């Protein structure tokens, strides 16, 4: 019914890991200037946690919060109560970008067209994981090496796969 791309953003580990006690279990600055470039102008949409750990807004994109509390509010974000509701907030964009965490990927799980999926070649300790999708009809369309040096120190892949419905 939407009209918008919805798109998905997301790093993992080898167990498909996301988060250790709401933190990324990795520090990879080049990761995340990827993730800046790519959603750059497009919305994005976030659970509740995943927003406070993140701490606050990030500027150039409306930045949308999903919740069931009534009375969250946060200066210069967009609250969103519902799947639906962030479908209003953002029936006219042209795409939006879903970047966790998990129970928010698990909400947009049925309407995801594009997938970017950081890959990193390392098995980490975590208790929040990218949930599993049936591949069937998605198409890998793009693959690169990301960045490895002392700033950002383990082996990472830049994923992107099209839904062929
Ligand atoms: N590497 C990666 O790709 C990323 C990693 N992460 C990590 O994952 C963790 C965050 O994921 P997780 O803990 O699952 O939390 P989420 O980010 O999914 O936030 C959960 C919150 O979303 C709100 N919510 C959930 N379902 C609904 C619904 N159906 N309707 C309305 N609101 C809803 C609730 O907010 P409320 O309680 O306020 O009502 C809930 O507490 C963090 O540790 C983070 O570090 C997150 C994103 C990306
Ligand atoms: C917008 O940049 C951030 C993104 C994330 C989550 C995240 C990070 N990387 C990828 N590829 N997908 C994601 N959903 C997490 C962050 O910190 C916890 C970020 O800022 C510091």
């Amino acid at each position: 019914h939407h009209h918008m791309r919805v798109s998905f953003m997301v790093a993992m580990d080898e167990n498909r890991v996301i988060g250790k006690d709401n933190n990324l279990p990795w520090r990879l600055p080049s990761e995340l200037q990827y993730v800046k470039k790519t959603t750059m102008g497009h919305p994005l949409i976030m659970g509740r946690k995943n927003y406070e750990a993140i701490g606050r807004p990030l500027p150039g994109r409306r930045n949308i919060i999903v919740t069931r509390n009534e009375g969250y509010h946060v200066e210069g974000c967009e609250v969103a109560h519902s799947v639906e509701e962030v479908f209003e907030l953002c029936k006219n964009e042209e795409e939006i970008f879903i970047i966790g965490g998990a129970q928010i990927y698990d909400l947009f799980l049925p309407y995801v067209d594009k997938l970017y999926i950081t890959k990193i070649h390392h098995a980490f300790e975590g208790d929040t994981f990218f949930p599993e999708m049936d591949m069937t009809n998605w198409k890998e369309v793009f693959v690169e090496k990301g960045l490895t040096d002392e700033k950002n120190p383990y082996t990472y892949y830049y994923h992107v796969y099209e839904k062929q419905q």
